[PDB]
């Protein structure tokens, strides 16, 4: 069986180099192809495993040359295939692209960072291997920049770094899948454990094959795309993965880092530096299967999780806690407390004895936690209780008193470090994630409210609010807010549509104030839409408001954001009612749709430099929150200068970031990952704050406004004015096919029978994506760079000193290099000769041009000969992707002129050993699972 | 100042000198924890304080080397003049530091590599956890037997290692304190990895000082002496330690070993290799808190700690379980269990669809776990329940049926590597500890049913079964048991104690099979001792009964009990009864205290000889249960020869041993202590079972006779005869404190016979003299060397190649080196009448020439030559124990005397004085006693 033997050599020659010395990531690779293998065989015969062992040899031929007889290859083969045989191959090199995404995670946690290879400027912050960790940004802040530590200090005390977890764009994989996963990453890390005995490496060797076997024998589909309670259980899966044990130990190196350089507190138990927020159950636009049930059901699902850790992290919290010496108040309070009536620790103690008293008030505490999970247990199954909710914690004080009291106590007595120890990481954890984990936002196009609201006027008598001037809505809107007059009762006509909007601010109303973040105007355009949901949320009897937040999403929308945030700003309610904070936020995937990405960056760029100007004006503490598609929004390494690189002053002690759903795994699964994606979120908000990157010289300001005209003009001559474009995008492109499957809960267009305009953002970065092609992400820079070089060769060197000392553009420049590497236009090629009509090949030619015109400019611009050249460990990583991708490609591509085309027979193969859909579903996952982000 | 580490260091380094390894990192280890300590002394209790608690220690270990009694002196001066709350804090440290030196020990012997360079090649290897066998050298069975593998694989599948945990002789430390003690193992464990960050490493040095001050700040007295059912709670914590996960690994290990001689099945799962029983709530052997509620409450508890084990281990298991193919009887289940009413999994999915059949049938399960823990705590709790018996387990087949029909299924559809997964753990964890983790046994006198039948035969008008012969008891108790007609009513005297029996039988009775292993008869005599129990037993109406196991105390019941049980075998009744399996009980301490030390080790020798040819002359399945004292009871390595020593046949495949409780977390409190206690128990009852130890020559036969006769004799002149022993007894040992404090139950059932076997062994181990393990020996190698010049070659013949003399004589040999007669003068000097003082002094004497004879026999010039590594542990332990003795003997002449008045010093630092406030002798004097007395039992840990 010296099969095994092929695929060693075929990696090799994939990455020909070692990118470190611990670079051991080829051998894990082929140790888990081999095992994987191995299994396949076993289970469906030598046969399908031979078939499938020439198509990966065959892929990784292709990512090595790039000759397209390979790609034919890959055809022949792949269409002689039955569906039977279809869905194993497919299915099976999905699951080898995920063992290959599990040694990438292993090799990044187990990389020994390496100090002399800092250059000691902001590009050392682009990559895991150079960044700077907690004290290393310590000694830079109090260095170069002479700040005190009492400032760092402070400053990190009033800091707060909020990432807010989304619904995944398509498969949040199961709850059980991260199990599995876990269980092969950490099998795969103790093999390669220098102190390994021979029978521990055989245990290890057979439960890593169990477990490769275990994940490949689960489905992955059938049932509902599941309701948004089941993604929103598969999405809180982290917090038992790594972030409840993961905060508690960050924080404390915090608490270290600090001691370093002279200061002796630890951060405040009860500061939030730490924050959690999550769209699953909240964000409705473009989705009704988000009802008002659905968010009263995630919401006490999320108490009743929170209740249950605390519960369990409780117990060992009380056997540590036998000290006697105490304070008078908590002696008082343990006298008291044992008046009373014990039945959750019988098998730990037959009771408490007044000589333990911090045993007898954490065990009241227990108690109540209990009594809290049955509670919202109950509301949730029924809809009435019977435990009183006074037997319960209802708010955050209630929790952290008692706590604080034992702290305090324990702290008068000398016995501190006994404090410092499970006491302060149990505070830490109340602290940051509340009775609920995560604090839900909502959000809702402008228009629906503009509907409820032209309801509410026609029902008195007062005019329609549609018709409208901005100016008429913003006085009436004013004096309703001013005046002490209820608005509406019951008689109200509602359609279904406006009493879905009035019955989700009932439940919001319904509900502690904890559980919610913010309110989320999508297609926000004018002050009035932010006036329109503070009246909606004060006459349904919202007794503490959410904060809105405006969504500016096209172009000319952010454009007139700034005047009308002054706007809002100077009107008298809004400003008392904000308290001197203000939150806006800027869709980067959004934006892009509307005038093509470059554009999009510079315009959000500008934006936020107006908003900060108005802020400052209005004396507000302003928040941008970062939609998804940012550079902000990466994986690892990159995040941390894409947060050094947004515009002075627009951070400001609170950054609110999206985790895109296909990063979440890799930012969160493992403990190591986890610390890093906590360290350098809290270490760049930090400098950020006291060393704002540079300002741009004006020569840069008038170029990009240039190439900022030019490219708009590309992007939507191309996507917007051709007349036959859509045409091609339905052909070239599996969008149709994805809007009618089953992958996510929400319809691809906003109109049906629109064109690109109404098509939402998500849909419209996928479809590209399948294709390898990414033509949303990088169209309209060919045009924009070159017509600049056409006006004098200088400007070349202009874009080269941009892309060497202007963090900002270095970060978008460096977001589309990495875009192309993910990209191959000869299999976007491949999928127009089978689906695309011959009389619009020329089309497809022209683009793919455009491609690699537009590559070729990128690679002058960042001064590089190759794609990547300064992150060679990324695109090693991205190398060994493409081998199975490729493969998942082709397959996709034929299945798509299968199911198109019923006209199409194949001379099929005899069925090989122990329908079309699936297989076409299981490329879509694969590829998507492969691609991970992109804009 | 802080150069106070200098002198540690330096102390410690002199303390033992060598390296024993060169993974040899101990003496650093006791260095580190005992300097942050003493930090943690200055900070709260101040400068001086911390001063003088310094240079008590460092007079201790300089007498600990050299044995100066002027350094005694030093100490005794010192401690006297300190005020009760001084001497409070003064033993609360020097327990704490005992205890660190035991977590030094603990985490150096799990990471001391295993150097198979210094093995020599024979059993002698086996004494040492650095030399032994592991379960695959065990590879040995094949070469030098020829047995084929298979053949092994057959022995360990139906081999059976049963560990009975038992209530501790005084403190089973609190739950919580053992805990920290985890935590302080840990923390000195990552410090040590060669791959740590700084950061991470002053994390972790910070974690490690606020647990050791965490654990200095917990009281160690106060509340109740806990409750029957505390204590067990307290037993109860190694489950959760390491044993739950302890067995799965230790098993798949095994099916790892059978791989790597070339069996290709595992050891199947529902195969008991390993059992846990235990005493807790159970032996009421002159402890009359053990009552009959305490039954029922230790038994409904454990099968509540059970029940919620079981239940969060079922989650991993139904996240694991996420297969779709299965068996078409599975599938049928699956289907089945579909129609109903999913409350315990809304986290995890709002119901389980029947695409996951496996999750089916395991939610069920779940939901069967969780109303068995809710009905049992409602047993408990009230009386009755609700919880319907229909929708719980109340037989482990009930439970085994559908994990056992998923192993199937997944076997079947070729996915038998995810069947042996998490799967195959619960398979072997609920076959290895069922519905109540242990097996609850029962123990009483024989005189207590005597009692019983006596007010039977009374009130029948049929005379008074106690004067009755044991033949005409026979008689009587034959023919009730051939009978027909019940026994007794409700119209029947009953004094307190025979209600307490009757009602012990009635709760037995109410309970489940699956709770109670055996009853066992304390003081076991002659075959109408087991008679009475087994008729109690049928006419309390106890449907299953317990089977019946005597537990020949006395050395003339030894003699007298192969005659009994042959006699037992030939009853037809019983012979059908018992179902062809005997287990008998040997109390090696209790036979001890009867007739010496070394009598009572070649008499159990003989008496267990004797009982295998009866087991096979009439065809039973011996089990012999080796109660405390044993050579089987130490701690770690020395247990695996000590199992090979057994004479031949008389373990059969079925060990049962009682884990003391001065020796458990030795045994079980970190992983590999527990895998490699697991290991040598399997891997030592495998050998034996198939290469038996070599029979003894004649002459070694007829010696050990000899010696016999005059130990015992020089054992019973000495406590028996001597009149002025017991007076001397009552004065040079705390044995009336013990007694009188809170520790235990009740010493006596009069003189020293009526004296327990445990409070006699406690009483002479703190004085560091050891008289009751080796008295007798002294005379008896003496005898034999004066009988004849050459005796002594044979002795030393034996010591080298007789593996029951060798593991007797070296039991004694490390006794010996926990012993120290000049701290037992010191005890005569303060405690003992002048006109005493010769006695000790001559018994003094005794212990020195025993120890030379000791020493020779052994062909040793230094004690414990062998061992250095265990000789270092102990020297190191030494000198926290010494102070503690020195404490100890001061504080009883101060209670004893209240005219002894000392001049004290000024009070120290802040109060740990007033945390007993109803104490009838002085305010910080009885806590004191009680702090050297919990301290100096865990320096000392086992002897006899
Ligand atoms: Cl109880
Ligand atoms: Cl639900």
């Amino acid at each position: 069986l010296e099969k095994m033997a092929s695929i060693d050599v075929h990696l090799r020659q994939l990455v020909p180099g070692k990118v470190s010395e611990d670079d051991k990531l080829v051998e894990y690779d082929a140790l888990l192809l081999d095992r994987f293998l191995d299994i396949l065989q076993d289970l469906h015969g030598e046969d399908l495993r031979e078939t499938v062992q020439e198509l990966y040899e065959h892929s990784a031929e292709y990512e090595g040359k790039h000759e397209p007889k390979k790609l034919e290859e890959l055809g022949s083969v792949l269409t002689s295939l039955d569906p039977g045989d279809s869905i194993v191959i497919a299915k099976a090199f999905s699951h080898m692209l995920n063992l290959a995404n599990l040694a990438e995670e292993v090799q990044i946690a187990y990389r020994r960072r390496i100090k002399k290879l800092k250059k000691g400027d902001f590009v050392d912050e682009s990559s895991a291997t150079t960044e700077s960790d907690l004290e290393e940004t310590f000694k830079k802040l109090v260095g170069d920049l002479n700040k005190s530590p009492e400032e760092i200090f402070d400053a990190l005390k009033n800091q707060t770094v909020d990432l807010v977890l989304t619904a995944h764009p398509t498969q949040s994989v199961r709850r059980s899948l991260l199990q599995k996963h876990g269980r092969i990453r950490d099998c795969l890390a103790q093999l390669y454990a220098k102190d390994i005995t021979p029978d521990d490496k055989q245990e290890l060797d057979e439960a890593l094959q169990r477990e490769i076997q275990a994940a490949f024998r689960t489905d992955e589909i059938k049932r509902t795309p599941p309701t948004p309670q089941d993604e929103m259980r598969a999405g809180m899966s982290y917090f038992h993965e790594t972030i409840w044990k993961g905060v508690p130990k960050f924080l404390r190196r915090v608490d270290t880092a600090l001691k370093n350089i002279g200061i002796e507190e630890r951060v405040p138990y009860n500061a939030p530096l730490i924050q959690f927020s999550s769209w699953m159950g909240g964000d409705r636009d473009g989705n009704p299967r988000v009802t008002p049930e659905v968010t009263r059901d995630v919401c006490l699902l999320a108490r009743m999780m929170a209740a249950t850790m605390y519960f369990n992290q409780i117990e060992d919290l009380m056997f540590e806690m036998s000290m006697w010496r105490c304070n008078d108040e908590l002696r008082a309070r343990a006298d008291e407390v044992h008046a009373n009536s014990a039945k959750h620790y019988i098998e730990f103690w037959k009771s408490i004895p007044t000589t333990e008293p911090y045993r007898v008030i954490l065990g009241d505490v227990r108690d109540k936690l209990y009594h809290t999970r049955e509670r919202a247990h109950q509301l949730l199954s029924n809809g009435h209780s019977d435990v009183p909710v006074e037997a319960t914690f209802i708010n955050l004080e209630q929790f952290l008193e008692p706590l604080e009291l034992c702290y305090r106590s324990l702290c008068s007595c000398g016995d501190r470090p006994i404090a410092d120890g499970s006491l302060l990481d149990f505070l830490r954890q109340v602290s940051t994630f509340g009775l609920s984990l995560v604090r839900l936002d909502i959000r809702q196009e402008s228009d629906r409210h503009t509907d409820v609201l032209d309801a509410i006027t026609t029902h008195l008598d007062i005019g329609s609010y549609r018709e409208w001037s901005e100016e008429r809505r913003q006085e009436w809107l004013l004096s309703e807010l001013s005046g002490k007059r209820p608005l509406f009762g019951s008689d109200l006509p509602k359609t279904e549509e406006i009493a879905d909007v009035l019955d989700t601010f009932h439940v919001i109303a319904e509900l502690p104030a904890d559980s919610f973040g913010a309110y989320i105007i999508s297609m926000a355009t004018a002050p009035s839409d932010v006036l329109a949901v503070e009246l909606l949320q004060r006459e349904c009897r919202v007794k503490q408001p959410l904060r809105v937040v405006p969504l500016f999403e096209k172009l000319a929308d952010l454009e007139a954001a700034p005047a009308a945030v002054a706007r809002l700003f100077s009107v008298d309610w809004y400003k008392n009612r904000i308290n001197g904070k203000q939150e806006v936020m800027i869709g980067y995937s959004d934006s892009g749709k509307d005038a093509g990405r470059l554009s999009a960056a510079w315009q959000l760029y500008k934006a936020q430099e107006e908003l900060v100007k108005v802020a400052k004006e209005y004396g507000v503490k302003l928040t941008m929150f970062h939609g998804r598609g940012g550079t902000v929004g990466r994986g690892g390494g990159p995040t941390h200068l894409a947060i050094l690189s947004q515009p002075p002053d627009t951070i400001n002690g609170s950054l609110r970031v999206t985790v895109q759903g296909e990063v979440i795994e890799q930012s969160f699964s493992e403990e190591h990952l986890c610390f890093r994606t906590l360290q350098r979120f809290t270490a760049a908000t930090l400098e950020h704050g006291m060393r704002p990157p540079i300002s741009p010289k004006p020569e840069w300001r008038a170029l990009l406004d240039e190439m900022a005209v030019v490219a708009t003009e590309e992007y939507r001559s191309v996507v917007f004015q051709e007349p036959r474009f859509v045409e091609y995008f339905r052909l070239a492109t599996p969008e149709l096919e994805y809007g009618r499957m089953n992958i996510g809960s929400r319809p691809s267009k906003r109109k049906p029978s629109g064109g690109i305009e109404s098509l939402r953002a998500i849909p419209w970065i996928f479809a590209w994506t399948q294709t390898r092609f990414h033509l949303p992400v990088w169209l309209g820079f060919g045009s924009a760079i070159r017509h600049v070089i056409e006006k004098d060769v200088r400007n070349l060197h202009m874009l080269q000193d941009m892309y060497q000392h202007w963090p900002f553009f270095r970060v978008t420049i460096d977001l589309i290099e990495m875009v192309f590497a993910k990209g191959d236009p000869g299999i976007a090629a491949l999928y127009d000769k089978l689906l695309v009509s011959e009389e619009l090949w020329p089309f497809g030619e022209k683009l793919r041009a455009n491609f690699e015109e537009t590559k070729k400019l990128i690679l002058q611009t960042a001064g590089h000969k190759d794609l990547l050249e300064g992150d060679p460990y990324l695109k090693q990583r991205l190398r060994l992707r493409d081998s199975y991708i490729t493969t998942l490609n082709v397959c996709q591509a034929y299945t798509l002129k299968r199911i198109r085309d019923p006209s199409y027979h194949v001379t099929l193969r005899p069925h090989i050993s122990k329908g079309l859909e699936d297989t076409l579903i299981l490329t879509m996952k694969g590829i998507a699972a492969g691609l991970q982000n992109t804009g």
